[PDB]
């Protein structure tokens, strides 16, 4: 009737040919986006190293590994890094970096694996747990909520948290959506991590379902061609009650705003909200 | 405005979430299949190693690397191996193996890179040449004829031949499509490169455009362990005919080479009784 | 990685249902345009009132649809010319006219296919109609993929250049000023019909309302539609320039005159205009 | 999640905007094509009218109505005609014609309704039967074999035969797919039902599933007056033997069945290879 016949199943690959969509105009521009932003801010390195060291943390778990940029740093600082991610296409880059530098004893002890928050417990042979777990770069917002009850989110944090050893730390952040939703416009290049050395026109698209923010989409453009990403607009208010219950209350919360601590009714409006937690009980 | 709107563009990934279609049912079963092909027959190893010694081939370029099964073997047998593929999804498994065995010196000198046949001259640094170039497992057939004049085929073969240094060897194969086209069905699961431990049922679809074969599509129905469970996936191939391919691979060297064809590791005499499942063309480059 | 179709998009063939003609979504949608083909006496009264007290007789419906609004004006001896861009909507108007072809009135009912964007060439007028109606919030159905409302200006410029001088134009649109604000579009407001679970989805691009989508439900199946959220403020300056200023613009709100800073918040804003010059 | 957000559900329309894909390039060229087929040959009219008189057939049911070309003819020639199709997009043109000529009494008594072969027993009120039932223009081939066992084909034929009253006539055809399958190409544009005033190039694609023909796809490249654009359609390639067997079985083997090869009787093995095969079946009772 009106069905469509595909040469190969979706998700399937074959020796000799590029995988599906591997080199469209959108993936190509996107490649440059994850490359022309694989640089870090001294302010960032300072803060991150600061927090981690002054906690006795050494065995760190990055659950938003990505191209490994944040882990490659902790690896150069002698930390015991375990980089993990659900995206094999993002991971390709972390691994490629580790192999190029396999001669450096540090990069030889760098564990890079594939894991999914939704099943992190079984995907990652932890056991002893880690001193610190990091999920920075606004990566958690990448996880949508197609279920409709944030349940998907609770499982993700419940799992991410049950990966930290008692008395352990958890640095999980997310952009400031309370502000983006309000202003409808999300500043382009207004980061605090990567030094934007690329041209980027960002078109913010918020979708409100029954008056409730449901999603934020960004269309990055450069010259003629563009690509897009979507995030779940998390409210600093709602994220907090959410990240804490993932621990079961047994946590010593604290929230920064672009590395500086945060006080409600504050004067400076943060670009990113970083939530740090010590797994008390 | 009738046009679907994307959460994220096609071919873009994001930390925290699985890539585009990696967790689908077809991808899942397809993964059980490429992990089953990971096991070659004793006859095959003997033939390939036999063939590569008989010419002193030391440096080998595997241009259809895949999960690295054949490459992993030549690496263990002392060869200088550089593997290459256009598919990151499959190359991922090769890299993973080379990493686990990074402590074995032979594996630390095993080069694995991404490269596409159509742009092989630029994707891989040679200039000199390779003792032997292999493209086995019926991989070349994955390349379709989009334009209709097999120009991509000639360009891919040309770039592939280019990698063979003078006096070099090129071993490339394809399934017997002369037989598949004639009977419309693909031989009774009997494979000679690998032992298929997994159970499968194969539906063959041939498409003919203006009476000229243009494509063969195989739908594999696998009995997944669990669920006696039945799920499936599909793959397509350009049905290369022995005559057509012999003509094409020679033309890639400029007709400047010695060319002989095997029928399942044994020499093939036109008209022979035994109908081969695969045809292996072995070409020695004049100079 | 191409996909292959047995037949092109838009093509039909003798013997088989057209593409998507009977999915679970179209089926529910059929009931939606059927379980709402009824009218409100308040509506009939207001519409007949306005039209008659203007000497209007030759009326042009540019949002014909299933013909429900025209079938009314036809039963009231008006000279009706029902037009629409949707052949699938029209199928219903025509089907009604043929069933009632014996009634001299329904035999003089002209039902054609026309597109606002090309109304000038699609509809042979020359003279101009006494009245033109585009009710039911139909104009909001036209999106703005162009990005500069230009598509909208052409639609009105054409819809207007279809009215004879001294002629009337009744074009309405739901109250989006309110929907955007409350995020929830009033579900089931008896002002046009008397028929569902509506899920409003607003999309703001760079802080600018860009679209409103409604997901209608029935129990285990649903369908959806999208509209351009027009602001009573922006629509006005828009509908007037389509005439070139030469018009006595007036705005109602649920069949009654509207006054800014009013107390009652309208469900629909009806814009009436007399083509002065 | 990698799902896509629709502006409107598939198959839903909205006043003011063109339906789903009505204004595309393929639809546009496809429209030039169905408006070109609107013109039958003198040989065809003579044969069909000949055939329908030779049996006294008065009430005729056209089960593959389309734009109503054949129906419009039988209406002019005095028959009692009820046309029917599953495609509203095509039925639109038939209705439009009947409306323009509503003043001609023959056209006011011309019934046109939507009905699907698979549900013909319920879609059309008969119970009694029709003198003759026609399904020409190689329309039955539009019905694909989704399930793989031709069950839909048997169900559609059965419902179609049902409409033929005892002593009735059923005229149904299909192109010569025995020839198309063998040579992989569709005959040199020579058509016998209609005069093709429009220029066309046809690429034929045959798909064989397990060595059994399953589909024929035609890509028509039309030389549009002005400015070369194209559209595609697919068909189930019915073989004469298979179809003869199927149409008889639809009557329960209770009927007389003869096949024509382009309006002329077909003797197996004849020299002239027909473009179309017309099966004419008289229903025993
Ligand atoms: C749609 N099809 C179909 C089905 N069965 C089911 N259940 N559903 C279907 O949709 N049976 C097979 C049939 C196959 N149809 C087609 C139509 C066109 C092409 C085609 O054009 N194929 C060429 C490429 C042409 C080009 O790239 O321009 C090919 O290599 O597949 C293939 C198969
Ligand atoms: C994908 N989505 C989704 C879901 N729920 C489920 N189950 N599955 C899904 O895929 N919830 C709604 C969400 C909607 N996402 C989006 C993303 C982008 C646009 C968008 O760009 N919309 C504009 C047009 C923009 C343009 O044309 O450039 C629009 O008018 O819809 C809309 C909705």
């Amino acid at each position: 009737v009106d069905s469509v016949y595909r040469t190969r199943s979706l998700g399937v690959a074959a020796e000799g040919i590029p995988d599906q969509y591997a080199d469209g105009e959108a993936a190509r521009v996107w490649q440059l986006y994850i490359g022309d932003t694989r640089s870090r801010t001294a302010e960032y390195k300072a803060w991150l190293l600061g927090l981690l060291r002054q906690h006795g943390c050494h065995r760190v778990l990055d659950v938003a590994c990505g191209t490994g940029v944040d882990s490659i740093m902790l690896v150069e600082e002698g930390f015991s890094v375990t980089s993990v991610d659900a995206s094999d296409k993002m991971l390709k880059y972390a691994l490629k970096e580790r192999w190029n530098r396999r001669k450096e004893p540090a990069f030889d002890k760098w564990v890079i694996e594939e894991a999914n928050w939704l099943t992190l417990d079984k995907d990652v042979p932890a056991g002893d747990g880690f001193d610190a777990v990091i999920c920075l770069g606004n990566s958690f917002a990448h996880l949508p909520d197609s279920k409709g009850d944030q349940s998907e989110h609770r499982l993700a944090l419940k799992n991410i948290a049950s990966m930290v050893r008692p008395g352990g730390l958890l640095v999980i952040d997310h952009r400031n959506y309370d502000y983006i939703l309000s202003t409808g416009c999300a500043p382009p290049g207004k980061n605090i991590y990567y030094k934007s050395d690329l041209t980027k026109d960002i078109t913010t698209s918020v979708l409100t379902v029954n008056n409730k923010a449901h999603m934020v989409t960004l269309d990055y453009t450069v010259q003629f061609s563009k690509f897009r990403l979507s995030y779940y607009p998390h409210c600093l208010a709602s994220f907090t009650e959410l990240v804490q219950e993932a621990f079961g209350g047994r946590c010593q919360h604290s929230v920064l705003g672009d590395f500086k601590p945060y006080r409600p009714g504050q004067a400076y409006v943060p670009c990113y909200f970083i939530h740090v937690l010590k797994k008390t009980g």
